[PDB]
C-alpha cells in the first residue's frame, strides 16, 4: 500500500465532471476544480488544467497526470508549511502518508487548524491524538473516511484499508 492506492480507494476514479461530498465541481480523483456554482466555470478550469477543449469529460491517463501533480503539490506544502513540517518529519512512513491525505482533502490551512492533533501526533500520543482528531467537523461529515486516517494515525498500519 502506498499514497497513491490510499487516496485513490479514498477518492475514487470519475471521468467526467462530478459533485463532491461538499457539492463542488470536481473530476478524476478527487482533484477540485472550482467552489463555484457554475458549471462553466467548472469546465472552463477544467480545460485550463488539461491544456484543451474538454468539454467536462477526461480521459484516464488525464485523470492520472492531475492526481501525480496533486500529491505532489500536498508533499510540497507539508513541507513549506511550519506547522505540518515538523510534525511530518517526526512521523514513521505510514503515518505520513495519513497526513498527506487529509491535506489533499481538506489544504494545508485546514489541516494546520488542526492545532492540539498535531503536538499530540508528534508527541506520539497516539490514542489521546485519534480522540481529539475525531472531534471535528471533518469527523462528523465524512465518518468512513476519516475513521481510516484516525485508524492509520492511531496503529501506525495500513489496516484501515486491506480489503478495501
Ligand atoms: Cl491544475
Ligand atoms: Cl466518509
Amino acid at each position: 500500500m502506498n499514497i497513491f492506492e490510499m487516496l485513490r480507494i479514498d477518492e475514487g476514479l470519475r471521468l467526467k465532471i462530478y459533485k463532491d461530498t461538499e457539492g463542488y465541481y470536481t473530476i478524476g480523483i478527487g482533484h477540485l476544480l472550482t467552489k463555484s456554482p457554475s458549471l462553466n466555470a467548472a469546465k472552463s478550469e477544467l480545460d485550463k488544467a488539461i491544456g484543451r477543449n474538454t468539454n467536462g469529460v477526461i480521459t484516464k491517463d488525464e485523470a492520472e497526470k492531475l492526481f501525480n501533480q496533486d500529491v505532489d503539490a500536498a508533499v510540497r506544502g507539508i513541507l513549506r508549511n511550519a506547522k505540518l513540517k515538523p510534525v511530518y518529519d517526526s512521523l514513521d512512513a505510514v503515518r505520513r502518508a495519513a497526513l498527506i491525505n487529509m491535506v489533499f482533502q481538506m489544504g494545508e490551512t485546514g489541516v494546520a487548524g488542526f492545532t492540539n492533533s498535531l503536538r499530540m501526533l508528534q508527541q506520539k500520543r497516539w490514542d489521546e491524538a485519534a480522540v481529539n482528531l475525531a472531534k471535528s467537523r471533518w469527523y462528523n461529515q465524512t465518518p468512513n473516511r476519516a475513521k481510516r486516517g484516525i485508524t492509520t494515525f492511531r496503529t501506525g498500519t495500513w489496516d484501515a484499508y486491506k480489503n478495501l
